[PDB]
DNA sequence: TTCAAAAGAAGCGGAGCTTC
C-alpha cells in the first residue's frame, strides 16, 4: 500500500495532506483516487494534456508516435488535422472559462480566504473542485494536467455525447416533468427527447471525464469524493460549454404547462456541427488518443469489438457464458456498405429525402400548431439518421478505394429484458434509413430463370420489402401478387430507377414519382425492393446477380404468443389450442406453415381475435343498457367520432361495425405485460387527437387554395363523396366532440353513469390554433376508457387465455413483493451505516458511504435471492438507479447551480416489470441468444429482437433455424424461474423488520383491497407465502404441459415468412383431430404424466 | 403502475429548507 506514495509523487502540490484522520485540509482526491497497475490514460503525468494532445493530434506521424502505433486511422488526413487544429484551440478557451469562474468563485464570500484558513470548503457540494487545486501565491489555481484532461474529455463529449443518448417516451417525460402521461401537451415529449436533463448532461460527461484521468476509484473512499469530484468537474464543465455557447440550456417552467406544477426543469442541447464539417468524418481522435482501449470508435476490418462483461447497466449482473457466447457472434457479423442506396440518398439529397420520407418542408401556417410539433419531430428523425449515416459513409469512404469491400462490425450489449441491443443511436438494428445503406445480408442469385429458386427467394424480399404481407400467403400467390404490383402502380417508379442505375440521374420530379407509386407501401425498405429489382432489369449478369436485399423472418404476435406458451399452466383447452395456432404451433399438422394457415385455415390472428371479442363485449355493454338512451348515444358517439379519424375502425350506413386488427395489437401486447386500461384509453385518444390536429391542417390548405371552401368541405371533401355528404360528416364531428367532452361515464357501484363535466366543447373552431386540452382530453379519456378499452380489455382476457392472466398476476405480486423487502432493507442498512459513521470523527455528512461499505450491504441482501437464474439467463428485476437512496446533492457547479443529486445502484419497487422482464427475457431474449448459439446458427444475419433479416441465398435453413429456436425457449419455464428465486426469498424475509410504508406496498400486492387496513405482519407474511404456494403449483403445470407437447407431433412456424416451419418429431399424431379431440388427448397424457411424479 | 436507463431550480450557507 505505497498506493498513497504513488498518487502524491504524481500530483505533489494539490492542497492538502493525504489522510483522512488530518487536522486540517484534507485532499479528497488523493484519498479517492490510486494509480492504476496498468495505464488506462496517456495523459497521465503529462504537465499540458491539451498542449501534448494537439501536438499528438497534428500529424499522422506524431499521432502514430503518440499512440505507439504503426498505422492512424487513414480518416484522418488533411483536412480532418486541420479540425481538430481549430478544436484544440477551442479546447485553450474552455480552459481559459474554466479558470475564471474558479477565481470568482474563491473571490466571492472570501471563500479561497477562508480556505486559506482552514475552513474546510472543499468537502462542500460547491467546493469538491478545491480538491484538485494548488497553491499559488495568496490565492489558488487549478492543477494543470487534471483541469486540461477533463477539457479533452468535454471536447470529446462535446463531439459524440448526442450521437449516444437515449430515446425519451411517454412515460421518461411524464417521469421528468411530473405531468400525467396521458395529458402530455403536443411536442413535449419531443422538445425533451431533443435535449438532455441535468443528470443525464452531466453523469455521461463526469464518465468520461473520470475515464480521462485515467486513476481507478478507492474502495474505502466515500462516494460523495468518487463520484463526487469527477461529476464537480463535469458541472463547471457543462457551465462553461454553457458560456460559450457549445451547449444550449433551456429551463422549461412547468407552470405554463399545468398551472399546479411548479418543477421548472433545465433541458441542454449540444450545439450541432454543420453536417459538412470534415471532424464527423473521424469524431473520436481524441477519444483513440487519450485512452489506451477506446470505448467510441468504429470497428473495421478485423477489430473485432470485446465482449461486455456485464449486463447493460446492471453491474450486478454478469452476462452469462451462453450470452456472452451471442454477443461474441453478432459482434463478429461484417457489415457492409450498399453503394447503389448510398448513391441513392445521395443523388435524392436531403431535403427530398425529408420531402419524401418526412414532413418535407413546414408552412408553419398551413398547418395546425400541433401537428406542425408532430411534423418537426418526423423531420428531426430522419434528418439526424441521414447525417449520420453520412458520416459513417465518409468515415468508411477513407478506409480504402471500395467502399462497399470495407467490413463493418457493431459492438452489442445485454440489455435488462434479456435482449441483444446494438450500441448506438443511429445503426442498422435501430434506424430505418441506416438499415438499407449498411447489411450484413449478401447473395449471389441466379435470376436469369424467373423459375428458378433463387428467383423466388428474390420476390419474396421484393414483396414485403412492398408491404405485401408474404406471412399470410402462400410463395405462389405471392409471385402473382407482387407482379401485378410490379407492372403496376409501381412500373412508373421502377422505369425511374432503371434511369437513375444507368445514367445515375434523377428527374426533378423524383420525389412525386415515388410518393404516389408507393403510396402507403411507402418506406426505406421500399426503396431498397425499388433499387433492387430495378438493378436487376438492367444487369449484364443475371445468372450471378449479388444483392443484400434481405426476407425478414419475423414473430407472429410474438410477446403474447411467448407469454401463452411459456406461462399457460392449466388443462389443455379448444380455444387455446385454436388460438395458439394463430401464432404458429400446430398440432398434428405435419410441415404445416404460417402460410397455409392463414389462406386456408384462419385468416384471423391473434389481435384480429381480440377484435372480434372486443365487438361481442360491446355488444354485451350495449344490451346491459339497452333502455338508457343517453348511453346509447354516448357509446355511438364514440364509435362515430374513431370511424371519422381512425383507419381500423369502420361503421356502415346501418350502423354496422367494422373493426381491423391494428387496434388491438398495442393494446393486447401491453395489457398482458401489466398496463393498466386508463394509460391504453390515452394512447388511443391521442390517436385520434393527432388525427383531426392533422386534419385541421388540411382545413388551412384547402382554405388556402380555394377561400370559397365550405368549413365541411375543407374539413371532409377529401372524406366525402359529395357537398351535402360532406356536411353529415362535419355535423358528427361536432356532435360527437360536444358529447364526449361535456359528458363523461363514471363507474358507481358496477353501473354505468353519465355525468356533465361542466367543460365541454364550445366555440369557432380555429384550425391553426385548435387544441384539445385538459379538461376535454380528460374527457374523451373517460369515455373512450368505459366505452371501448374496458370492453377491448374483455376480449384480450378472453383471447391469450385467463389461466395466462392469472400467471402474469402472480409473477407480478411475486417479484413486486420481493423488491419492496430488497428496496427497503437497503434503505435500512445504509441508514443504519450511516448513524454510525456520524460517531466517526473523520466523517462529514455529504460524504455518503463507500463502495466496500455499498457491496457490503448488496451481498448481505443475497440471501433474499434478487437474481432470477435461468440456467443461460440472468434477470434483476429490482436493479435500478436512483436518488433516493441518498437522498443528497452530489455536486453543483462554482454558481451553486447544477445540483446533481446522489444517485446509487440499488433495488427499487419492480411495479409490473416482473412480466415484461420474463416474457421478453425467455420470449424472444431466449430465441435470438439460441439463434445466435445453436448447431449451425445462421451467418449473416441482423437480428432485431423478434425479427431477423436474412440473406437471399438462406432463407429457408434460417428460418427453420429460427423455429426451432422458437420451440427451444418454449421450453423454458419463468415461472419456476421465478418460483426457486422467490421461494428462497420466502425462507429467509423477515415481514416485522419492514418499515410501514413497505408493509403498506406488500399488502397491495398480497392482499385484497378489504383486509389491508390493520393486517398484521402476520397477515402479510402468510398472504405472501400463499403465492409461493401458487406459484409452485403454475410452474409444476407449466413443466407438464411442455413435457406432454414435446411427445406430439407439431410443426412450428412462429418466425413467419419463409414458410419453413420447424418439425419436433413428435411420435403422438395428433392429426385428423379437432381442437376438442386434440385437448382431450393432451390432457389424457397431462393426467398420466401428474402420476408418473405422484409416484 | 406496460418494459427495454435516471431525471426540478436556486437563495442562503456551507445542509437542507424553502419558494417558485
Ligand atoms: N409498446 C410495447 N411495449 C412492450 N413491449 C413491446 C411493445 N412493442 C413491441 N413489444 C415487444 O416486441 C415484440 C415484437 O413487436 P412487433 O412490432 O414485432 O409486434 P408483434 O407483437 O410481434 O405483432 P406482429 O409482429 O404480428 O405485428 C412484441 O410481441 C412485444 O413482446
Ligand atoms: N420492449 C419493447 N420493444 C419494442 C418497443 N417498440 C419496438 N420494439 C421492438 O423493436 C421492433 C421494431 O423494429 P422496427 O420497427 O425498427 O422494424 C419491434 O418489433 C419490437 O421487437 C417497445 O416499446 N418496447
Ligand atoms: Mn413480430
Ligand atoms: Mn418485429
Amino acid at each position: 500500500e505505497e498506493l498513497k506514495e504513488g498518487i502524491d509523487a504524481v500530483y505533489p502540490s494539490l492542497v492538502g495532506t493525504a489522510d483522512s484522520k488530518a487536522e486540517g485540509i484534507k485532499n479528497y482526491f488523493k484519498l479517492s483516487f490510486t494509480l492504476p497497475e496498468e495505464q488506462k490514460s496517456r495523459t497521465v503525468g503529462s504537465e499540458a494534456p491539451l498542449k501534448d494532445v494537439a501536438q499528438a493530434l497534428s500529424s499522422r506521424a506524431r499521432y502514430e508516435l503518440f499512440t505507439e502505433k504503426e498505422t492512424a486511422n487513414p480518416a484522418f488526413n488533411g483536412e480532418v488535422i486541420k479540425r481538430y487544429k481549430e478544436l484544440m484551440e477551442h479546447g485553450e478557451g474552455i480552459a481559459d472559462i474554466l479558470r475564471s469562474r474558479l477565481a470568482k468563485f474563491l473571490n466571492t464570500k472570501d471563500v479561497g480566504k477562508r480556505f486559506a484558513q482552514g475552513t474546510e470548503a472543499n468537502r462542500w457540494v460547491g467546493g469538491k473542485l478545491l480538491n484538485i487545486v494548488e497553491q499559488d501565491g495568496d490565492t489558488f489555481k487549478y492543477n494543470e494536467q487534471l483541469l486540461q484532461t477533463a477539457v479533452l474529455a468535454g471536447l470529446q463529449w462535446r463531439l459524440t455525447a448526442t450521437s449516444n443518448t437515449a430515446i425519451k417516451d411517454a412515460k421518461d417525460v411524464a417521469a421528468i416533468t411530473g405531468i400525467d402521461q396521458a395529458l402530455l401537451p403536443e411536442g413535449l415529449v419531443e422538445q425533451f427527447d431533443t435535449g438532455m436533463t441535468l443528470t443525464e448532461a452531466v453523469s455521461s460527461l463526469a464518465q468520461k471525464i473520470e475515464s480521462y484521468w485515467g486513476l481507478s476509484r478507492n474502495p474505502n473512499a466515500p462516494l460523495g469524493y468518487t463520484k463526487g469530484i469527477p461529476t464537480a468537474m463535469a458541472a463547471e464543465i457543462l457551465a462553461a460549454f454553457v458560456e460559450s455557447t457549445d451547449v444550449v440550456e433551456n429551463i422549461v417552467d412547468m407552470s405554463e404547462i399545468d398551472p399546479d406544477n411548479k418543477k421548472t426543469i433545465g433541458l441542454y442541447t449540444i450545439t450541432e456541427l454543420d453536417s459538412f464539417d470534415p471532424i464527423n468524418s473521424f469524431p473520436t481522435a481524441i477519444e483513440e488518443a487519450v485512452l489506451v482501449n477506446p470505448t467510441e470508435k468504429m470497428f473495421f476490418g478485423d477489430d473485432i469489438p470485446p465482449v461486455a462483461n456485464t449486463q447493460l447497466r446492471n453491474p450486478a449482473v454478469r452476462n452469462t457464458p451462453e450470452q456472452k457466447a451471442a454477443l461474441k457472434a453478432e459482434q463478429a457479423t461484417e457489415f457492409y456498405v450498399h453503394t447503389p442506396m448510398v448513391q441513392f440518398y445521395e443523388t435524392l439529397g436531403k431535403d427530398r429525402i425529408l420531402e419524401l420520407m418526412g414532413a418535407g418542408t413546414l408552412n408553419k401556417e398551413l398547418l395546425n400548431d400541433n401537428h406542425a410539433k408532430s411534423l418537426e419531430g418526423k423531420n428531426r428523425s430522419v434528418e439526424d439518421s441521414y447525417n449520420q449515416l453520412f458520416s459513417v459513409i465518409e468515415q468508411v469512404r477513407a478506409q480504402s478505394e471500395d467502399i462497399s469491400t470495407v467490413p463493418i462490425h457493431y459492438a452489442y450489449n445485454m440489455t435488462r429484458v434479456g435482449r441483444m441491443q446494438m450500441l448506438g443511436k443511429y445503426n442498422p438494428q435501430s434506424a430505418k434509413l441506416v438499415r438499407e445503406a449498411i447489411l450484413p445480408t449478401k447473395a449471389t442469385l441466379d435470376l436469369s430463370n424467373q423459375n428458378n429458386e433463387d428467383f423466388s427467394a428474390f420476390q419474396l424480399g421484393l414483396a414485403q420489402a412492398l408491404d405485401i404481407k408474404v406471412h399470410t400467403m402462400t410463395r405462389e400467390v405471392m409471385s402473382d401478387e407482387l407482379t401485378k404490383l410490379l407492372e403496376g402502380n409501381l412500373k412508373p417508379a421502377i422505369d425511374m430507377m432503371v434511369e437513375f442505375n444507368t445514367t445515375g440521374s434523377l428527374p426533378e420530379n423524383a420525389v412525386d414519382v415515388l410518393n404516389t407509386a408507393l403510396g402507403d407501401r411507402k418506406s426505406f425498405v421500399a426503396l431498397m425492393a425499388l433499387m433492387e429489382y430495378s438493378r436487376y432489369l438492367v444487369a449484364e449478369d443475371k445468372s450471378a446477380f449479388v444483392t443484400p436485399l434481405y426476407v425478414e423472418a419475423d414473430g407472429v404476435t410474438n410477446g403474447p404468443i411467448n407469454a401463452m406458451m411459456l406461462m399457460t399452466g392449466g388443462l389443455f383447452t379448444p380455444d387455446w389450442i385454436r388460438n395458439i395456432a394463430k401464432g404458429g404451433l400446430f398440432i398434428g399438422s405435419p410441415n404445416k406453415t404460417m402460410n397455409e394457415h392463414r389462406s386456408t385455415a384462419d385468416n384471423n390472428d391473434l389481435y384480429q381475435a381480440s377484435t372480434n371479442a372486443l365487438m361481442e363485449s360491446l355488444g354485451k355493454l350495449r344490451s346491459n343498457y339497452a333502455s338508457n338512451m343517453p348511453i346509447q348515444s354516448q357509446i355511438d358517439s364514440l364509435l362515430s367520432l374513431m370511424d371519422l379519424f381512425l383507419p381500423d375502425i369502420n361503421l356502415g350506413e346501418n350502423g354496422a361495425l367494422e373493426l381491423k386488427r391494428g387496434i388491438a395489437k398495442n393494446p393486447l401486447t401491453i395489457t398482458i405485460y401489466g398496463s393498466g386500461a386508463r394509460g391504453i384509453a390515452g394512447k388511443l385518444v391521442s390517436s385520434v387527437t393527432d388525427a383531426i390536429y392533422e386534419r385541421m391542417s388540411d382545413v388551412l390548405k384547402a382554405r388556402a387554395k380555394d377561400p370559397n371552401i365550405s368549413a365541411a368541405m375543407a374539413m371532409f371533401g377529401k372524406q366525402a363523396a359529395s357537398e351535402a355528404h360532406a356536411e353529415e360528416l362535419l355535423a358528427r364531428f361536432l356532435k360527437d366532440m360536444e358529447t364526449l367532452t361535456s359528458t363523461v361515464p363514471v363507474k358507481r357501484k358496477g353501473v354505468l353513469e353519465l355525468q356533465s363535466t361542466g367543460t365541454g366543447a364550445k366555440g369557432k373552431i380555429n384550425p391553426k390554433t385548435y387544441t384539445i386540452k385538459g379538461e376535454q382530453l380528460k374527457a374523451l379519456q373517460e369515455n373512450m376508457l368505459h366505452f371501448f378499452v374496458e370492453p377491448l380489455r374483455n376480449g384480450i382476457t378472453q383471447t391469450v387465455g385467463e389461466s395466462l392472466v392469472y400467471s402474469t398476476e402472480q409473477l407480478q405480486k411475486a417479484t413486486q413483493i420481493q423488491s419492496v423487502v430488497l428496496e427497503d432493507m437497503f434503505k435500512q442498512r445504509v441508514q443504519e451505516k450511516l448513524a454510525e459513521k456520524a460517531k466517526d470523527p473523520t466523517w462529514k455528512k455529504g460524504d455518503f458511504l463507500t463502495q466496500k461499505e455499498l457491496n457490503d450491504i448488496q451481498a448481505s441482501l443475497n440471501n433474499l435471492a434478487p437474481m432470477i437464474e435461468t440456467g443461460s439467463q440472468t434477470f434483476y428485476i429490482a436493479g435500478s438507479e436512483n436518488a433516493e437512496v441518498a437522498n443528497q446533492v452530489l455536486a453543483t457547479n462554482l454558481d451553486d447551480r447544477m445540483r446533481v443529486p446522489m444517485s446509487i445502484y440499488a433495488p427499487a419497487q419492480a411495479g409490473v416489470a416482473g412480466i415484461p422482464f420474463m416474457t421478453i427475457g425467455t420470449g424472444d431474449g431466449m430465441m435470438m441468444q439460441t439463434l445466435s448459439t445453436m448447431k449451425g446458427a445462421p451467418k449473416n444475419t441482423l437480428k432485431i429482437f423478434d425479427g431477423m433479416n436474412i440473406g437471399l441465398n438462406d432463407i429457408t435453413d434460417a428460418s427453420r433455424k429460427a423455429n426451432e429456436a422458437v420451440y427451444t425457449s418454449w421450453q423454458g419455464n419463468p415461472i419456476k424461474n421465478v418460483y426457486e428465486s422467490y421461494a428462497k426469498f420466502m425462507k429467509n424475509v423477515d415481514f416485522s423488520k419492514l418499515s410501514p410504508e413497505a408493509l403498506e406496498a406488500i399488502g397491495k400486492s398480497a392482499l385484497e383491497y378489504d383486509q389491508r387496513e390493520n393486517a398484521t405482519v402476520d397477515d402479510i407474511a402468510n398472504a405472501a407465502s400463499l403465492i409461493e404456494r401458487n406459484l409452485r403449483n403454475i410452474a409444476l403445470g407449466v413443466d407438464i404441459r411442455h413435457k406432454v407437447l414435446d411427445k406430439v407431433n407439431l410443426s412450428i412456424d412462429q418466425m413467419a415468412a419463409v414458410g419453413a416451419p420447424y418439425q419436433n418429431n413428435g411420435k403422438i399424431d395428433l392429426s385428423n383431430m379437432t381442437p376438442e379431440q386434440q385437448a382431450d388427448e393432451l390432457n389424457k397424457l397431462f393426467r398420466e404424466e401428474l402420476e408418473a411424479r405422484k409416484q
